[PDB]
């Protein structure tokens, strides 16, 4: 789409260079970065991530950050009203490259390209129902429902970077009027576990996206069996949203407001959930016609050494 | 040169051995059909079906080392070091079950191909060269392992998921722990300069057996430039001085250690190693004038105003 970018001293951490582009996308004044450090502009939640990035990597992948927007300066701005200090989504990429010499000290020293681009929401109209444009997800959580895997493409979706989700209990995410309609969906994702590889399809349900409005879920879902301790190792659920939310904005920031009540739903649901985690942890099964096969190649190799042992004796004493 | 090996297959249906190599026998003594409807999980060392289920759950739609069991005969339990080679593959119509026909399901077969693997060390601290291997081993700061390279278990007994999560002091000689603090100095007052890396003096390093070697490393690290603290301290060995008894991966559990002020006095020894770095801030001072000169040349200007370009192209648009 429309990005920006920015060549970083991996020395000491501090921009060295920008595109022209850095003011359209983030409003940045074009050489306000250079001599700053870039971590100065990542969301104090995304460092990990980034770091983790740098560390793992001094085809190329991308990953998302939030930025902050320009606002905030030495005069800080006079005129106009204020600034509520903001963030945006983006989708990194990370590039290193070596420094060229300027002149006529062991050790390489070298250059990271970061380049970054905006990630827009993909909802125009507010109840937006499914087009074949609408892309595909994936995310996968443990036995015990913890989230662990999430395709890029879930964040214009869902509005959460992928590493707002992972760590979280799948759960958390279910509309608690449907726990009972999933808790028999996943009763089948392990019915079908008897079967590697099995998949299948579900009634839309609802997800609760980032920015507090809930969703409606295209899944097939499928999951993996470790095929010698014969346990559910991690589902994972392929997506596409059906209905889309209510709040066109999936990054919008999400209102407190909902109900409950404490002796029906503080239990009776913490309660019901908790079944669907040991439901999850119930062995599955793989018979196998090749277990006669071994039973029986007992039954002839023990027999097959009781001659021995007759013989052994009949014939020595 | 190393055609001494024996493959099997595996349905990771139940994870029963369904063909097996005549090599088997062979290499490591079971008869032709001995496995064949058996939990191949059962056949490796406990302490390494972690590292075996782990390549399976992410290798499923390189290699790595386990130990594996010796045919029980008569005339305790033996096991050998192996490097599998996990392939994964589907089985054509003509050949599934029907417990895979009515489903969407799919019918993956495991082709394991394991292979011995014996050890570089032949006669008793052997010092070459050439034939010597080059092998890393990456700790954290807080010194503890994190990766190890394949070519190491060769050369130390040690699988390398024996390694990882251990402490890289313990391998050291207690008596030359103060020398290693001497050089992990070097590794930090070298990390103010990104790259930086250097030879050393041959140490002692405590191999599988319970035997110690010479190690020829190069150390090298690598510095956050932001949170300026040391992320990782790799390092390149070539051994140059082998192990007394050439490691067959035995051992000798009759070690000799001394009291609290001799050995508690050698714990606030690598304690203090932790400390040196860990959290010991590197220094990064960017030159104030050069900022600038380099600022104002217009080579480098256009040169990144390439780079940048460059890779706001491929990577962006593909």
């Amino acid at each position: 789409e429309d990005s920006f970018c920015c060549v970083i001293s991996m020395h000491d951490g501090i921009v060295l260079y920008t595109t022209p582009s850095i003011t359209d996308v983030l409003g940045y004044p074009r050489d306000m970065w250079l001599g700053r450090s870039f971590i100065d502009f990542v969301h104090l939640k995304d460092r990990a991530t980034f770091a983790s990035q740098i560390t793992t990597g001094i085809a190329k992948s991308t990953f998302c950050v939030m930025l902050r927007r320009y606002r905030g300066l030495k005069s800080g701005g006079f005129g106009v009203i204020g600034r509520p200090v903001s963030y945006e989504p983006f989708r990194l990429g990370l590039t290193f490259r070596e420094a060229p010499e300027e002149a006529r000290s062991n050790g390489t020293n070298m250059l990271l390209v970061i380049c970054a681009t905006p990630i827009k929401s993909s909802y125009k109209v507010p109840d937006e129902i499914l087009s074949q444009k609408s892309p595909k997800f994936a995310i996968r959580h443990t036995a015990t429902g913890i989230i662990s895997h999430v395709d890029s493409a879930a964040v214009s979706a869902l509005g959460y970077l992928p590493q707002d989700l992972i760590g979280r209990s799948i759960m958390d995410f279910y509309h608690h009027e449907d726990l009972s309609v999933m808790k028999e969906t996943y009763e089948t994702v392990m019915k079908k576990g008897q079967t590697a590889g099995a998949s299948f399809c579900s009634k839309p349900y609802r997800f609760l996206i980032q920015n507090g409005c809930y969703v409606l879920l295209e899944t097939e879902w499928t999951s993996f069996v470790n095929p010698w301790s014969r346990k559910l190792e991690f589902v994972v659920g392929h997506h596409r949203v059906f209905q889309g939310p209510k709040q066109c904005n999936v990054f919008e920031a999400a209102p407190t407001c909902k109900l409950k009540i404490s002796e029906e739903a503080q239990s009776r649901n913490t309660r019901i959930k908790e079944d669907i985690v040991k439901r999850l942890a119930e062995t599955v099964s793989r018979p196998s016609d090749t277990v006669k096969q071994e039973v029986s190649r007992r039954c002839q190799a023990l027999a097959s050494f009781m001659e021995t042992l007759m013989d052994e004796v009949s014939r020595a004493d």
